[PDB]
This record gives C-alpha cells, structure tokens and sequence, in this order.
C-alpha cells in the first residue's frame, strides 16, 4: 500500500512516499507552493508511482504558519480529490516527535514550535507499546512563561524537538527534568508516514472536504 | 466534453464548469484558498460531475496578485494531476475581455488592471471573425503615464475592463478614443471557459509541470 505525505506547516517544505516500508522523501527550506508540485511529481516519477494508485495522502495539519499550513492542505486536497484518495491529517508536533525517535530513539518527547509574536505551539508526546504517539490532547498554543510552568509538572527524561527551544533557551535550563536533544527542529514528510500508516490501519482518514488545519 | 475553470488571480475567487455550452459557475470576493476547494466540490456535485471525467482544467495564469495566481495554479495542478487532466492557461486580461463581450457585446477591449505600487497590467484585445481574442502579444506591465501614451496610438471605439480605469480616472478622459464601459472590473471563471474551449479545440494545452503564471 502507498502513502504520499506533504508538509508546508513551517519553514520547511517536504514530500515523501511510503511503499510497504520503502520510503522516497524530499526535504528542504522554502514561497510555500512553487516547490511542492515539482517535489510531488519528482517523488512519483522516482518511485515510478501514479497518484491514482496511492492509497492515501497524508497532510500536515499544523500547528504552524497559519498561511503555510492552509496552502499545503489546499494542494493536498487537490491531489487527493482528483485521484479519489482518503486523506490523513498528521500533527506537526507528533511529526517531529517521530523524527526524534528516528534520529535518537527517543520515546518521550516535548515538542515546542517557535510561533510568531512570542507564542509557542506545545505538545507532550509519549510513544506507547504499539508504537503509537500518545498525548495529542496536550497540544496547545502557550506563552513561554506558561510552558516553563508546565515543565515543572512533568518528570523523567524527555527528548526536545521544535524551534521553540532555541527561541527560548531558558525553558530547558530552569526545569528539573532530564532533557535530551531530539535533533529535530522542523518536521519532515518522511516522519508523517509512520504515523499516517498507523492511522490508516486504524481507519482514521477523512474525506477531502473534511481536511482542515487543527485549531488550538 | 467538460472543462473546469478556477481563478484566484485578483481580489475575486471563482470556479466554473463547461459542459457542451451549459455552464455552472460560482463567483465571489475573497484568503485565496479556503474557498476554492469547497467551490470546486460544490460545482462538481451541482453538475453531478466527477473530476476524472472532465476533459481539461483551465487555470488563471494572471497577471494579477503574485501570490494569488500562484496559489490558484497550485491547487489546479493538484486537481489536474490527481485526475490526469490537461491544463489550459487563460489570460486574466483576455478573461475580462470575454466578460465585456458577454455583458455588452464589445468586440474590442482595453484591459487595465490596477496592480500594486502604482502599476498597471495592460492589454489590447480584439475579437476576430472566428470568435478568438487577438492581441495577447500586447500584454504588459506599465506605468499609468505609459498607458495614456499608448491610448493616443489607438483608434476607433473600445470597451474598458479592469480595476485600472477606476484607479486612474484620467486615462479614459484624455484620450480621443470612443470608450464604452465593459462592465467588468474583475475576471470570472465562467468567462475563461469559452477561451479555454477554443484553445482546447486548437490543442493548446499544457502538462501539469508546465502550468506557470505568465511573466511580463
């Protein structure tokens, strides 16, 4: 089964294709559109796959750039609609947590995105025994001050991901947790795949008209 | 044969479907994306048509909002790629001229778009005997002053279209031409269809990777 993933939620622009484990992905910094179509077409030609054949299109539902996310979803809805494909919304936070697992093996992650105007998109994600990232209900838009306040309520060791940490260097400083560097600052489509894969298996897909950015 | 047209080149956002003359269109002022997909899906359900069945997707290639045009094209490329559809680029200027013909019958049109920072997208379009708008080579980005300069070189009666005239009220004032009001200020997808129809008949389509905004 195949899954095409696209993301434009943050400063990064990426596309990836899942084909029974085998992955074809493209990543780069970005205009959040002029590069997507060529990437999509690049990946499809590379893997020698047709949009019509794919089983589902995974889209970056954010949170991230208010404009960035909406653009990626629009193109994703177009690609999926013209090919009668189910869509799967993947969290930008969870996506990065998957990235930390891949690069460091971290199973507990604190995701913090440096949102504009001194705001931070926050999430506490913990991978369970089935390999599923738990904690989606913890996603939120917070003030740096409120985050450091949260940290004091957590315990154990965690890996950190997101631009939020570099933006607010004292967060990891003043907390009594054991923090490890998740080595992931921005989301990658290749990381959305594993998560999309499991959601597809659980049948958590949405029709094109229901694909929307997450609201926090 | 069916043709789906979408445009987001200017402040207006519209979609239309051509089915052997019969047309289903939607028009409104606009975020240049949150409304497109629903419109597309609205039109498809209304006419009871499937993307896969359509014969070609017409896109507004501009000139217009640098950002607006690129967004519409991206979604159009997605819809067309997922459905293996040929694409047809339709000029925003010619589109409005078609609009003047529809509302007033004008066969000679002077299109002027009020571009930002005191600039104007200009075009002289004249409908020939076959019903084809001639003058595409006259499209250009000009300074108000250069436009009024051009006008003095034209002759006969013309209909005016575009936001450019209201932005620069002296253009139609100082010229010795016989100008009629084209009654069209912004482009409508429904007007792209006739033009797309003829280009399709002439085989002037482009592959998804070749759909790009016009550069003037």
């Amino acid at each position: 089964m195949r899954i095409l993933a696209i993301d434009t939620a943050t400063e990064a622009c990426s596309v990836a294709l899942w084909n029974n484990g085998t992955i074809n992905a493209h990543f780069e910094l970005c205009e959040h559109t002029q590069r997507i179509l060529p990437m999509v077409q690049e990946i499809l030609a590379a893997s020698g796959a047709s949009l019509n054949e794919i089983d589902a299109l995974a889209f970056g539902r954010g949170p991230g750039s208010f404009t960035g996310v909406r653009i990626g979803i629009g193109i994703a809805q177009g690609l999926a609609l013209g090919a009668n494909l189910p869509m799967i919304g993947v969290s930008t936070l969870a996506t990065m947590a998957q990235g930390a697992w891949r690069k460091t093996g971290a199973t507990r992650v604190l995701a913090a995105i440096d949102a504009r105007m001194g705001e931070v998109y926050w999430a506490e994600y913990q991978r369970d025994a089935q390999g599923v990232w738990q904690g989606e209900e913890t996603e939120a838009v917070l003030k740096p001050e409120r985050v450091g306040e949260r940290l004091k309520q957590l315990s154990g060791e965690w890996a950190t991901v997101g631009t939020g940490w570099s933006a607010w260097p004292d967060l990891a400083k003043e907390c009594g947790l054991t923090l490890h560097d998740g080595e992931v600052s921005l989301p990658a489509a290749e990381d959305m795949l594993p998560i999309a894969s499991q959601k597809l298996a659980a049948g958590e897909t949405v029709a094109v008209e229901h694909a929307e950015p997450v609201y926090l």
